[PDB]
């Protein structure tokens, strides 16, 4: 039981197959309390519940400041606090650069970079108060080596901010014991009939795609006293795509 | 003359003391002309007259798409190509995590990130037209290192963001010979204590980004592409 | 248990202070069998007594092929297979660039450089057999950052070339399912004021980080990673 | 002349083709005097020669102490300083993982780690009583990338093991100004070839002359506050 008695708040994890419902799955296995925010109440109370007994479903747009604070409120209310934040919310377009509106780059923008910085601003003072935590963000590979995945170059330029952005705030932090440190997942199966799909497989050493349990157990590791020693730390979860 | 016959779009170079200006002198020094993009127009002007002559200024908010379209414009109509695009305007803040506001973060993200999407999308299509060009992004050693210099986490943010979207261009336009690249300053000209862990034992100069821009932008580095250059003096070695 | 029914063998665990040691004790806990190679067979043999029931204690010198084939195929033909290799062997020395003389060079190279080759040519050919494993290199932080911690350039040479070599044999045996990554380690407990002072965790690594993220790597917690360089470093480098 | 009145040593750089001679011709055509290290002396005197008038070549196998100190002696007392040194010896060798023999590594790792740490040693206390210079040592995309090109992976691990050691260096003398900086070079000039030049964006492998402009710059005053820097030459083969 590696969350025993820990609280974790993991951001866009209603949707069944993606990435933050199979990290609260694996975080409920472990004896953590999971409060999953999500932009529909509703789904994100039916996926708390799937998650078994004493977890808690919340609705927000990370891009919402006082939404996500007063989610946040809620949440701490009812736990008294908050040990992990999956900074997981994120949403990819798959568009070139010369296409990118500025509808698009606000959207993808502000899921992924705005919504970290809200969420994480609105855990932290009582991540203070009670002596550390450990927060989570989630990047991608198209961060590291410009996208040729399939979200565009926003998406790259988004989750590369996601990087800058932790790594900032894991030295301000760390005096506090807040830990915090990145993933950069591959090419994840969420919710392949390409004839693209053989380049990209091609260059994994591994020879597979990832799963969300393979970024949900490296978050676990993060999340854990396993990586008590690690922040500011970008951990790749990618089968040898990128090497460097 | 490394940029003989070249021409150079270079955002954020009105003022005197700035990076910008630093390249925009040693560019034109180099034999390129050299198109002045900044907020203020009499400004931009006089600091490409400063230059020489057969260089322009023009006045645009790099995160503003019309402006930058019709700066563009401007400067294709009168040399007919932009062989390099210097995405050096940028601005700072030095506040904490707790303390940034959305306006903070929509005003620093917006200079660096927005306007070097913004101006890249409007010089790209006469490059991929022009059979390539040289396309540098300026970031910084704090989008790296995680800040701790001055600019808070929203400028290591922002510069972080910058090198993905440099990466990412990279990729999808090394076909068409459009190379980008970024550069990561250091501390370019409190100090003192910052100045300890630098091992060259001074701070970086204007001049210095100013030549590592001058080789991305030339042809000595014409197998350059999605590189990040770092120009610290040692502060982040890694 | 993370571990449970996995045999794993970790050079340089035989001394009870080593990160090694620390890595046999927590994998023991977490249900694999151990076998621990150092230089001296009766302090690695227990060694591997004070792990508990199953484990086993060998002597070579990583940098002896001989030797190393010896222990490798004692290992075999008692536990039948290798899951897991820690290339935890490695040696360092406090002198600089100037100072460095032949023999310092291949000493501080062989333990860890050559080490790491040799223990895994020894083991992987078991591997590839039995369908994969987990190969774990230790690097450093002076890698990484250029020395300045302890170390002086002759290792930190040595261990940027296992990051180099960890990778190459990631890429090579990604299709045989064997995972090859390294963990660099920053200042560890095996002049520390001033250390200690650039690092925003405020307080050194203990051996215990170490095998903690030696355990991610051998577990299957971290199945789809491969040629993956794992910073444990309290923010001492974040790059 | 970004070099002019410079003198720099160049090691590995006689044959006609190869990254070294490359180097010493556009080094030399900035304004620099070129001593060229190699092997054989009479092919490093030829490649001399051929650069044109005030360079130098000298015989030594990197890996050999004695003989490089002899060497770089030589060069001191002829042109009294070395401004530069890049250390471009090196071999490489296509074997994979299994095969490399004990005589293989060695041989490997002499020429680019052993010889790398030999002749910087040799040169640096001269660029410390000179106030100064730049160290420029050749590695390569396979430390980086994990091979998967042609070295095999003790190639990777040497020009890994370059990286380190260069860094190293870099922070030991920043105070001296002594600048150490590394290039991790591409393919540079038929199945693998094209699998892979498919996977370089710019969609060419590098030229030798390709890698030279980057040593001139990491050698030149351009790159007066750039230490420890690797600088990749790849043509996006490697974007990270």
């Amino acid at each position: 039981m590696l969350l025993q008695g820990k609280v974790a708040l993991i951001t866009g994890a209603a949707s069944e197959r993606g990435i933050g419902r199979a990290t609260a799955e694996i975080f409920a296995q472990q004896g953590a309390k999971v409060i999953i925010v999500d932009l529909d109440l509703a789904q994100s109370q039916n996926a708390a519940k799937a998650l078994g007994e004493g977890h808690m479903g919340l609705a927000a747009n990370v891009a919402n400041e006082e939404q996500v604070k007063a989610a946040v409120e809620q949440a701490l209310q009812h736990y008294g606090k908050i040990d992990i934040l999956i900074n997981n919310a994120g949403i990819t377009q798959p568009i070139k650069t010369l296409d990118i509106q500025r509808s698009d780059y606000d959207r993808v923008l502000d899921v992924s970079l705005r919504g970290t910085l809200i969420m994480s601003q609105a855990v932290i003072p009582s991540m203070k108060a009670n002596g550390g935590g450990s927060i989570v963000c989630l990047s991608s590979v198209s961060a590291q080596r410009g996208g040729g995945i399939f979200g565009g170059p926003h998406y790259s330029a988004a989750k590369a901010g996601v990087l800058g952005l932790a790594k900032a705030m894991a030295r301000e932090f760390g005096g506090d014991q807040i830990r915090v440190n990145s993933l950069t997942p591959g090419l994840i199966q969420t919710d392949m009939n390409d004839d693209r799909r053989h380049d990209i497989l091609a260059g994994i050493p591994l020879g597979r795609l990832g799963k969300a349990q393979d970024v949900a157990n490296a978050a676990l590791f993060l999340a854990s006293d396993l990586s008590a020693y690690l922040t500011g730390v970008t951990l790749d979860v990618n089968g040898g795509m990128l090497i460097h």
